[PDB]
């Protein structure tokens, strides 16, 4: 069924967040951690505050599709094995952020292309710099679009909010 998905995606604020790499992903979804550079931080620092489900929808740059989506369970606090870009330490990164998994499959941005983002000038959704928010009726539909992730129960994650 969606209907639990649904009420988690309940006036949420959603965000489009990029990745350098599969492996960091691939960390996020094994720990439940992400982090990211200061001005995103503090961007989703003040969303965590300002609604009741913060949605981080994941995209691996030049890789044409979101790797799946995950909910803020904590503001971010202050080591992950990240594998950074050439030239960046670790001490560049803001804080961790807390997230549960809400859907771990795949969509490429094919079956996302009837879907524009009004923060964004109405572009496709999947187009926009790493932490850019999408607007609710946008992300509600995006994130539905995803194929079902029947090893996940949202119960857990519905007694959080
Ligand atoms: C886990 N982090 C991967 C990310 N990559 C990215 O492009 N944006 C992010 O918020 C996060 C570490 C990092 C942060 C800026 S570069 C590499």
């Amino acid at each position: 069924g969606t209907s639990k998905l649904k009420y988690v995606l309940q006036d949420a604020r959603f965000f489009l967040i990029k990745s350098n790499n599969h492996e960091n992903v691939s960390l996020a979804k094994a720990k439940g951690v992400w982090s990211t550079l200061p001005v995103n931080e503090k961007k989703l620092n003040l969303a965590f505050r300002s609604a009741r489900s913060v949605i981080l929808i994941f995209s691996v740059r030049e890789s044409g599709k979101f790797q799946g989506f995950a909910r803020l369970s904590s503001e971010s606090h202050h080591p992950i094995h990240w594998v950074l870009p050439a030239g960046m330490s670790a001490k560049m990164l803001g804080g961790v952020f807390k997230i549960d998994w809400i859907c771990r499959r795949e969509l490429p941005f094919t079956k996302s292309a009837h879907l524009t983002n009004p923060w964004n000038e109405h572009k496709p959704v999947k187009i926009g710099r790493d932490g850019q928010e999408i607007e609710l009726e946008c992300g509600t539909q995006l994130c539905l679009l995803f194929p079902p992730d029947e090893s996940i129960d949202l119960y857990q994650v519905i007694h959080k909010m």
